[PDB]
């Protein structure tokens, strides 16, 4: 519903995505409350996830998310501070939307890169940048769950395309990048399905 | 599955013992010793996230008391494996249905309590439920959150404020964070986690 | 190598694939490249390629003895590039038949007299220990959980006559070495634990 790439019938365009990654679930709930009271952003999730972090996502118009996130950071940073990472994308890539809610493993798809990040925000941030840089396709993604708060995703395409994407991923992730693997020609046995 | 019933159809088994162990192997031995020592009823014996082992038992006060004595001796053997424990002569009725699995409420203030151990969560909630006119709405023990726990209590602001003081007292340093939201947003109304 | 469910069969439906290779990696991305290298080197059958709790990656393969040996050589090189990503590994030329049905998913026995519970720091240690025990003493593998929901740890249970599970315990300790976290032996579990130890 709220994760649609383009609006459902009758809804205004809400292209912007805000993501907050918090060390405290209790803090996360209060951060969400502050965000939604400040501006009429749409809450997409408010979730404890593995490692014991709390994941908040919201969408809205650019100005709405900007405003909600300002309120979110103030609360998130209160006291000892609980903000591990954050992301604001004014215009999140259409491919990205269907991967936010739950882990996705591809059945079928080409070269591939596998990107492994220290935070959920780094994965979403770098994937968005990658998808906008080269005509690559997001195939797999796992945000936090079952991998102790890490994240990873895969992108496929022509070899040069995924190499171009890989450069942008490195730049966008910075030190949040844990590992990036490129396989120009996966064995037949791995092609299409990398996780099974 | 009815073993988590607040009241029996069967004898009354009001008291709760919980043991939180760092070793699954030790956990099994602790359970065996506890159930041999006294006729407590085992509710769960579960590996949970972070790789700890969670034991719960219920019975008469004297029974849980004796089972728990035996549990501690074994749990404390060698380098020791007991991370936390709880013994309640009487667990609040609302609490029983939240022990077995994570619960998210479908549907006026709230406090959210976040603890370092499962026992701290159960201990806190029980005390709060016994002190203030609050309602337990959400709870998650260990699973998916690296061994911590959290729960939610609702009521009037004075109610959850009263609860919160009790929660702080019982948790001690096991309390990680406690948050109060006097009027949660519509999107957060009823359901806080989704 | 990936698709069909019979691939975990103790005996073939197909030629014999008695040997087992297991790789336990700290990086999911490296794990995929390791898998690719392994299967490019020799035609081993890949059984799984799985991120698991603690955020490590689990690879298992089976094949004829020589195939698994050569795939693992290729795997070790890639896993070790730059900084090693190999947490643990196992190569068994002849994996005990009982072991095959416990690889794909956690198993809890519903019903069985004496038992040992083995708890290891790595997945490979559990599989390695279990194999040694099943070959050495007349015991039965009942429960096993590899990594998932227990932060990368593993445990398994073996049942049998009391002297038999005691002998197994000795073998498990030897094979695990420092990878052993805890081992418990219960000669007579209470009836409430008998059959089901985990619930
Ligand atoms: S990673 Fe595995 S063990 Fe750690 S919290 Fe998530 S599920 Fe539990």
């Amino acid at each position: 519903e709220r994760f649609d790439a383009t609006p459902p019938a009758g809804e205004p365009d809400r292209p912007a995505l805000g993501v907050l990654e918090l060390t405290s679930i209790a803090r996360g709930i209060t951060v969400a409350d502050a965000a939604l009271k400040r501006a009429p952003s749409l809450l997409l999730m408010s979730r404890p996830v593995c490692s014991g972090k709390h994941l908040l996502m919201m969408r809205g118009q650019v100005a709405e998310v900007e405003e909600s996130m300002i309120a979110a950071r103030e609360i998130a940073g209160a006291g000892s501070g609980a903000l591990l990472d954050e992301l604001e994308l004014p215009y999140a890539h259409e491919q990205l939307w269907r991967f936010l809610d739950a882990p996705v493993v591809a059945d079928a798809w080409e070269s591939v890169i596998i990107v492994e990040t220290a935070t959920v925000c780094a994965a979403i941030d770098s994937a968005d940048a990658a998808l906008k840089t080269a005509p690559v396709v997001l195939r797999d993604m796992r945000l936090a769950i079952g991998i102790a708060g890490k994240a990873f995703f895969t992108l496929t395409g022509e070899l040069a395309d995924v190499e171009a994407a890989a450069e942008v991923v490195r730049e966008r992730c910075g030190a949040r990048l844990l590992e990036l693997a490129c396989i120009a020609r996966p064995v037949d046995e791995l092609r299409g399905r990398l996780f099974f």
